[PDB]
This record gives structure tokens, C-alpha cells and sequence, in this order.
């Protein structure tokens, strides 16, 4: 049958689900590895061992353990994205969708689900692959991975915790797709690797690591890139939190292997409840367990791998959404309310920068201040809370990712650069907020287009052609079917607006607070 | 006689002097000291020793000795600041206008003119005090300074050159003022010092000073202030530049003896062909010799000094021009000519801030330079023009203006702030330069009212009020005149920080003077460059 898979482990049997009055093939729940429990708490995968029968993939797997979020209860906007299926440790599944009647060889698309490394599901409603392989005839696939001490506790010369396990998770669904999507109707010679935040830095970090850039055709990256300063640590550092978490649960500390063990005796939310302790300042947008340069995985510095080129080179479609700050900033700054203006006082606002930029000395602060003050007008409210949005979102996401581009087209094939400025019309956050961190997924896997989710008939098109520029990139490395989106060049430094009006077209993407990001501030830092 | 006056020192014999259709006393090249020459070079002046007989004071005195700015041969606008008589040591003389006929005891207004400590003179046409003492009703008194080596050579721990003396020649016209004043029908309780430049500098630095304090009522400071960054030195950098000056003329450097007997044996000129020579860095608006934080005529540090209160504590009016670096990037940085519109290229724009801020280091530079730049629009001459200017104009006038203001507010007794923006009609200068450094001068004193000038009906108006802003200043304390029908020049405040704009437009009240710049130039620099 059109469900019925004979796979390079096993045979797999998906399931019909409707798709916008038609149907399309979905295969749930599918292993590429094997469960990473017991003894293989914190290693590197391990193939999934072949099965003989029929794998059952009509429902959704597991997800894996995670901090779950609480701030909201009940609270549709937040609870998006928990997990909606139990946690289990027993978590490195797949989904796939696979169009009707059954494609030949087509063009493939997976996505790495974000969350800081800490968090994320490929479950969540927002990623329901149906609509986007349904209306533009690719082969989705939505892997998962370890976060949180799960996949990156990173103890550096032990083999049993080495790090970038969950790295090494992803990179394992990469293989399998690789090995077995031909028989679903995918090219493996034409994938797609795309995502979001940590998802999005993830795209990077394989477009970086040796040993995953075989394993894909092109990358999309959406708020994110590998470096984000969020989005690693050095191995002395991934060291230092590791011991710190094991100091946090009364473990043996003498040797590498007897901490390990320790904290394999431990239930999943032992260790959940004491991760965020391990980090070193008070801060938002920092994540406990993340990548770790070992020289291993990535060989080299980020940097001294994106100075040098030395990484794949393809064609890459990436941008930013106009808001990323405010998401970070309502959970951990004061002065901000989901239910509130949420107006900024100038002693919020200097406590704000201090949350937002905790590696940087009193010099260093200043900086940002005097960067992000209107002197003028020092105690307007709007502007302190504008100011810090912008912090925080330019410091996080908007001006690594900018580096990565300049840095990635001088070796590169083509680049494609946005900026995603529409608030969708039943957003549930506050107005303050803005175009949130996130809330472009939603455009880019096609929810406008259903009709019960309240959206306006323009922002059903704007997805649309968003999920067209998405399937297009994959299918060709240009979002342009032969109004144009233009190429990044180092030259002129194109980017297009990502909203309901005409395309625009405009040049140089917030380069006046990224040359202080890029450039300034991380000299002064080093000098002082 | 009404020209003739019975001085403490002696008698002087004054002459008449025309202005717009009547007549005004003038008394020019009075002496106050005894010539600084021979052996008197670089020490502190004395006091001029009494005279017989009648001093001829009908004709300006001698100029002293400066360097003459060549860049511009016959050009009036740039020849308008040189010397107009002939150049000598002996140049230590201060001119009095008197309205005719003579006033009782009515107000002073002395005048020191400006030019980087290095230039400047008394008796320049644009200094003719006869219209605002013939307008206003006041006595105006026009003074002189040692300028260049000759009054600011800083040999610290030397009496023989213990530097300051230029300052010192100022405080001595002003203790003739009070001393003398009196006969000329002016009152010594009453005196303003006022000032343009080096000279508002100077003004300042009597305000700072304890042995300047009393010499003077109030004060007004024109595009300068005491603490600017060209107008004062250590004395450490003082004596290493004394050094640096005697090893330009092969100078004997065994001790600071032998140093000044060689310096005094050079001819004037000979001194002031090396002057530029000692400088540390190659630069634009920075001096050689200027006053030194000696710990005698500055107690301390004009920091300190302004942090706890130790200065004067009067009423004080105080401003800047809108364009205040022009000048100087046209004088010595590349791509500005005053023969063209000088767009200036991004390299241009690059090696001009390195020029404007010589103390700074690479990471100094660099935080100039992302504060002045438009990153959208990085190659744009007009702004990186205009981006230049306001550099060379926050970082050494308005600025350090703004900090004084600020830091003599909290102790002072009026502080009345300006903003001079105004473009004049027949400005001989290019429309680059905007409203350039020292050209509202010719507005305080006058020069508008004289029809043949070429000045529009509007820029005399604006002549009259600003010279009446002056005088009632230096008469009442507040330039305002009470429960009068037309506009108010409200008080500088720290809570409120209010200013004017002084033009031909009716009068608007702003707030916090470019603060943006000013604290970066007045607080995050500094704090940059001290963590190195
Ligand atoms: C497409 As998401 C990378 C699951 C939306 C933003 O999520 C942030 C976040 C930021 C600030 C407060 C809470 C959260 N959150 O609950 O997920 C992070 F970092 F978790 F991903
Ligand atoms: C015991 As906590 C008060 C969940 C440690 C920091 O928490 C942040 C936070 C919360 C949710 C997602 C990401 C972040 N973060 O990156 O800092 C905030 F916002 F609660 F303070
Ligand atoms: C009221 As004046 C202080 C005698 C005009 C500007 O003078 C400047 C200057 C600035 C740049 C180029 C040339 C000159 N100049 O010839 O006097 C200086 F140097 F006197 F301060
Ligand atoms: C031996 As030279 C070329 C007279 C020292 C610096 O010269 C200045 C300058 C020259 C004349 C008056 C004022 C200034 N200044 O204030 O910097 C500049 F700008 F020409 F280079
Ligand atoms: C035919 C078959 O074996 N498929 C099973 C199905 O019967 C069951 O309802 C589902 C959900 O638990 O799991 C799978
Ligand atoms: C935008 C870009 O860089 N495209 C290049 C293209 O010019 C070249 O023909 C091709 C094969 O080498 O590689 C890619
Ligand atoms: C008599 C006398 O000494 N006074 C003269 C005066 O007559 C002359 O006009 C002026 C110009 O030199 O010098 C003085
Ligand atoms: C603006 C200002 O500070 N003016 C003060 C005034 O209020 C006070 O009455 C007077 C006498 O002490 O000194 C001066
Ligand atoms: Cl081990």
C-alpha cells in the first residue's frame, strides 16, 4: 500500500491524515536510533537496531525531558511550546509527511525544532507538517534530539559524557533520511536542513561540522546561527557546569567517570530542577547545557572556521523577525507584564542591559547604555522598553546572524536574507511584544491557511508565499520561480520585508547597532 | 577737560573719536605693567612705575609678539584676527571708550581677546569698543596678554619662568581697572570680564582662581571655557615642552638657569618660528604654550576646583557658535578647501578625526568615529563633512562648555546659556563653514550698526539686542530687562538646563544643549580612555 514502507532497518506503516479537504501520507513516530536511557544517558547515539514485523507510525512519539514552562498556566501563547505528549528519555523519533499520490525522487525538508538546547518538541501543533508537504509536494521530515543535560552535558576527554550528543542526535536523523528517504518518495541528494532559534543555529553549526555537511543540500535558518552567544560554550566552561550540576546533587566529584554515573542514578527532572544553577551570571537568554567547541565535532573556532572557509558551500535562505527581544525580556526583566504596556522606568532599564549583556564589565555597559539611550528624552517609557527590546534582540540574534551572513557569502553559492515584520492579527501577546521570537513558524509551516485558526485572507497568502520562497529555496537554492527577493551580496547587501504589503527591497540590515555588536564592543571587551 | 584724567600712576591725555553721528572719550595704549623685555621675559609682569607729565593716550598700542597666520595672504577674513600694528615685547597696555559726556560710577566691561593663547590683539577693528560703550552707556576697557612662550613658557619650581605670566598680565589690567576705573567714571564694585575663546578660557580661569576672584563682579564666557582641552597643561607636559623648545634652538639643557638666559638672548621671532615644533602630536585646535595646573594661580586641578565648589560663585553668561570646528579643519585637514564645497571622502573623514582627537588611542578613534558616522550612508561627503565638524566643535568647545556650565550652576548665581546660529549676510568665508568660530563678535560689539558694513536691517536688530543682553548682564546680572513686553531669556538651571538660540529669528527656548554628544565626549570617553 501507499502506507506500507520497506525500510533500511525495518518496515515502517504510516497513516492517511486530511489535509485542507484532500489527504496526504504521515509516518509517525519513526526510530533512527536507539533509546539513549540507562547506560547511554549523556553518550553519543547509537544506530537503531533493525526490527523484524511492522514499526507502528500512525501516532506522534514521545518528546523528549525538558524544563517545562509554567509562567502561563493555561496560557495558549506559551503552552505552544511545552510538550503535548509524555517526556521519556526514550525520544530520538521522526516524522514524516509524505504528499498523495506518493511523489518520485522530490525534494526533501527537515526541521530542527528551537528552544534554546534546553526545550522543543516535534510535536507541536505549529509543526504539523501536513499543510507545507500537502501544498508545495515535499517530503517533510521533523526529527528530534536530546536537550537540556541530556544532549549537552559536556565533560571533554570522557567518552561516557563527551558532549554534542544531542548534536550527534540530530546528525543520526540526518544519516537515516539520508539512507532511507528514497524509499518514501524523497531525493537524498536534494535535502533541506531548516529551523529556528537553537534550530536555526543548529542548520549552522552542521553547516560548519565536518562530519553532517554530506548529509544535506542547502540550509534554512530562522533566527538563529551558530554564533549566537547563546548557542555554545568553550570545553573548560561545558566542563565547569557539568561538575556544577554534579556539586548541585551531592555527587562524587574525584573523577570524570564516577560523576557520570552519579548522575545517571538520577531521575530526568532531578537533574531539571537544578539546570538553571549551573549558569555563572543572572541572565536572560542563557542556556545551561548547549554545544561545545571541542575541536571535535567542530574542529576550530567558529570563528577561525568562518574567517578561513571552512565550511560547506551552498546556498543558504536565512532571516530575523523584527522583535526578538520582548519574549525574553516579559519572563525575566521587571518591569514587563504580559498584561501591561509595560513601560520601562531608567533604573529597570539599567538593571535591563545588566540581565541582557552579563559577560560585560561596567565599561562594557556603558556602552550599550549610551548605544541605546535617547538622552533627550531619557525617561520616556516607550523608549526604555523599545531600547531594551532591542538589546536584547540585536545582541541575541539580529547581529550574530548578520555576522554570519557577511562572513558566509565571501565563500558561499547564495544568500538570502530577510527580515519578518508582520504581527499576525490574533496574536495572543500583549501588542507591546511586537513580532515575537517564533512567531513567523506558524507562516512558514502554513497554519493561515486553515481557516478555524482565525487568520485574515492576506496573511493566508503571506504564508502562502512564504512557504512557496521556503519550498522553491529547497527545490532549486532560489526562492524565485523564473517581484523578486535579490541575492545578498557583500556589495550592496540585500534583504527583502517578509509582510502583508509589496515586497521592498532594502540594504544593509541594522547595521549601525551591528557594527557595535560585531565589531565595537567585543574590542573593548577584550581590551578592558 | 573730559580727555584729560588724573590716574593713580599719572595723568592721561585721551582723544575724541567719532561714532554714528556723535562722539565718544577714547583712551588707547594706557600701560599697566612695565614691558616684560631683557631680563623680564617669561617672569611675572610688575606694575607699572608712576610717570610725570602727560601720557599720550590718543593712538592704539604696540601688538605683541605672535605668530602671524600666512595661510590666506590679504584675505580679509582670516587677516581680520592678525596683528594690526607693529609687534613688540613691550605690549603690555589696556584701551578705555568713555560715553561723552563722562558717567558717574556707571558699568565696566572688560575684554580679553582669544586666540588659542598663542595669537591674538587688542586693538583689532572688530575690537573697536566705541559702539557698545556709545550704545549701552558703558565703559568699555580692552586689555592685553603675553601670548605664544612669551606668556605661558612653564618652567614649574623656576621664579624665572614659573609660567601662568600671560594670565598673570590679565590680572594686573584688572587690578589697574579697580585701582583706576574709577576716575574714567566707571565702577570697580561693577565689572564684567568677557571674553572669546582663549579669552573665555581666561575668563574662566579668573573665575577659578583666588587671586583673580575679587578683581571682577561677573562674567562672560564666548565659545571657550577654563577646562577646554587645548587651554591648559601639567606641569610636567609644561616643563617637557620648555625643553623641547630650547632643544629647537640649541639651548644649553643642564638646568632651567641656563635654559631661560637662552631663550632670553633669541631674537622674538626666533622663538616663534619652533613654537609649533613641541607639540606632542600632530593636531588641529591644540597649542603649544598655554596655562599650567601649577598648584598656585589653580589650587588644584579645574576638576576638583568645579567638583567642590572652589571658584567664585556670580552670575555668568556663557554660549557657543553653531559651527565651531570649521576653521581649523580647514587650516590643517585634508579635503577642506575654502574654495569649494570640501565633500569629504570616508579616508578623509578617518584621518580627520585622528587630527581632531590626538590624545585618543585606536579604540578612542574607534568610538568617535561610530559616533559620528551614518553606517547607511558611510560614503556621503556632506555628511561626513558636517560629521567632522561637529567633532572638532563638541570635543573642544561646546562640550567642555557644557560641563562647565553645568558643574558652576550648582554653586553659581545666575547662569544664563546661548546657542549663536546665525549666518551673516555678507560673511566673507564659504557656506560650509557654517557660523564660524568668533563671528558672533562682530555683533556684540557693534559692527552691524555701521550702515557701510553691509549688514541687513535684521542683523543690526540682532546686534542691538545682543549687545543690550551683554550690557544689562554686566549692569544688573540678568540680561533681561524687568517687566519689559518682549521675550525672556530664561535661567540655566540643572534641573531644567534651558538655553536660547541668538539670531534674527524671534527667540526659542531649548533644552539640554546637545546632550547626546556631551556625554559622550564628557562622560563615556574619558571613562574609555582612562580603562586604556
Ligand atoms: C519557537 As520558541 C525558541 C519554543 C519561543 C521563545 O521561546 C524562548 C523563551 C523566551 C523567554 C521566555 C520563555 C521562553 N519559552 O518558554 O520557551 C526559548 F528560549 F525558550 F526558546
Ligand atoms: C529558575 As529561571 C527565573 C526559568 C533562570 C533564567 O530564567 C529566564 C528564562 C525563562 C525561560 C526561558 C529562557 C530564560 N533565559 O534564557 O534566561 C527568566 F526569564 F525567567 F528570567
Ligand atoms: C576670535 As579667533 C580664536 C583670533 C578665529 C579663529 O582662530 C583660531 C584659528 C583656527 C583655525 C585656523 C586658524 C586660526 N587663526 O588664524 O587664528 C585660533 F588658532 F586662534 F585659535
Ligand atoms: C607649523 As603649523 C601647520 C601653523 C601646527 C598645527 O597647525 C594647525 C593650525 C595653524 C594655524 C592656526 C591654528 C591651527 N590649529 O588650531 O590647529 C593646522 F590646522 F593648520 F594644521
Ligand atoms: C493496526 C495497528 O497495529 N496500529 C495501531 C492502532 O491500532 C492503535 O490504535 C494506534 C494508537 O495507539 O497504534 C497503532
Ligand atoms: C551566486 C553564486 O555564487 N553562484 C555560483 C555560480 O555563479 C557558479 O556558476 C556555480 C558553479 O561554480 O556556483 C554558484
Ligand atoms: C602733543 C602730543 O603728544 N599728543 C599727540 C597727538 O597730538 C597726536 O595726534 C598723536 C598721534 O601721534 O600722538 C599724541
Ligand atoms: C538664581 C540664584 O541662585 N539667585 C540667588 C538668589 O535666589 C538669592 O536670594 C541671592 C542671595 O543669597 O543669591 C542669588
Ligand atoms: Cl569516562
Amino acid at each position: 500500500s501507499e502506507l506500507l514502507v520497506n525500510t533500511k532497518s525495518g518496515k515502517v506503516m504510516g497513516t492517511r491524515v486530511p489535509v485542507l479537504s484532500s489527504h496526504i501520507s504521515a509516518f509517525l513516530g519513526i526510530p533512527f536510533a536507539e533509546p539513549p536511557v540507562g547506560n547511554m544517558r549523556f553518550r553519543r547515539p547509537e544506530p537503531k537496531k533493525p526490527w523484524s514485523g511492522v514499526w507502528n507510525a500512525s501516532t506522534y512519539p514521545n518528546n523528549c525531558q525538558q524544563y517545562v514552562d509554567e509562567q502561563f498556566p493555561g496560557f495558549s501563547g506559551s503552552e505552544m511550546w511545552n510538550p503535548n505528549r509524555e517526556m521519556s528519555e526514550d525520544c530520538l523519533y521522526l516524522n514524516i509527511w509524505v504528499p498523495s499520490p506518493r511523489p518520485k525522487s522530490t525534494t526533501v525538508m527537515v526541521w530542527i525544532y528551537g528552544g534554546g538546547f534546553y526545550s522543543g518538541s516535534s510535536t507541536l501543533d505549529v509543526y504539523n507538517g501536513k499543510y507545507l508537504a500537502y501544498t508545495e509536494e515535499v517530503v517533510l521530515v521533523s526529527l528530534s534530539y536530546r536537550v537540556g543535560a541530556f544532549g549537552f552535558l559536556a565533560l571533554h576527554g570522557s567518552q561516557e559524557a563527551p558532549g554534542n550528543v544531542g548534536l550527534l542526535d540530530q546528525r543520526m536523523a540526518l544519516q537515516w533520511v539520508h539512507d532511507n528517504i528514497q524509499f518514501f518518495g524523497g531525493d537524498p541528494k536534494t535535502v533541506t536542513i531548516f529551523g529556528e532559534s537553537a534550530g536555526g543555529a543548529s542548520v549552522g553549526m552542521h553547516i560548519l561540522s565536518p562530519g553532517s555537511r554530506d548529509l544535506f543540500r542547502r540550509a534554512i535558518l530562522q533566527s538563529g546561527s551558530p554564533n549566537c552567544p547563546w548557542a555554545s560554550v568553550s570545553v573548560a566552561e561545558g566542563r565547569r557546569r557539568a561538575v556544577e550540576l554534579g556539586r548541585n546533587l551531592n555527587c562524587n566529584l574525584n573523577s570524570d567517570e564516577e560523576l557520570i554515573h552519579c548522575l545517571r542514578e538520577k531521575k530526568p527532572q532531578e537533574l531539571i530542577d537544578v539546570e538553571w544553577n549551573v549558569l555563572p551570571f543572572d541572565s536572560i537568554f542563557r542556556f545551561s547545557f548547549v554545544p561545545v567547541i571541542d575541536g571535535e565535532f567542530f574542529p576550530t573556532s567558529l570563528e577561525s572556521m568562518l574567517n578561513s572557509g571552512n565550511f560547506k558551500k551552498t546556498q543558504i535562505l536565512l532571516g530575523v523577525n523584527k522583535d526578538e527581544g520582548s519574549f525574553f525580556l516579559l519572563y525575566g526583566a521587571p518591569g514587563f507584564s504580559k498584561d501591561s504596556e509595560s513601560k520601562i522606568s531608567r533604573e529597570d532599564f539599567m538593571s535591563g542591559v545588566k540581565l541582557s549583556v552579563p559577560h560585560a564589565n561596567d565599561l562594557g555597559l556603558d556602552a550599550v547604555t549610551l548605544q541605546y539611550t535617547d538622552w533627550m528624552d531619557d525617561n520616556n517609557g516607550i523608549k526604555n522598553r523599545d531600547g531594551l527590546d532591542d538589546i536584547v534582540g540585536d545582541h541575541n540574534v539580529i547581529c550574530p546572524l548578520m555576522h554570519f551572513v557577511n562572513k558566509y557569502t565571501k565563500f558561499g553559492n547564495g544568500t538570502y536574507l530577510y527580515f519578518f515584520n508582520h504581527r499576525a492579527s490574533n496574536l495572543v501577546w500583549p501588542e507591546w511584544m511586537g513580532v515575537i521570537h517564533g512567531y513567523e513558524i506558524e507562516f512558514v509551516f502554513g497554519l493561515p491557511l486553515v481557516k478555524e485558526l482565525n487568520y485574515t485572507a492576506e496573511e493566508e497568502a503571506l504564508s502562502r508565499r512564504i512557504m512557496h520562497y521556503w519550498a522553491t529555496f529547497a527545490k532549486t537554492g532560489n526562492p524565485n520561480e523564473p517581484s523578486k527577493w535579490p541575492l545578498f551580496t557583500t556589495k550592496e547587501q540585500k534583504f527583502i520585508d517578509l509582510n502583508t504589503e509589496p515586497m521592498k527591497v532594502h540594504q544593509r540590515l541594522r547595521v549601525q547597532m551591528c557594527v557595535f555588536w560585531n565589531q565595537f564592543l567585543p574590542k573593548l571587551l577584550n581590551a578592558t
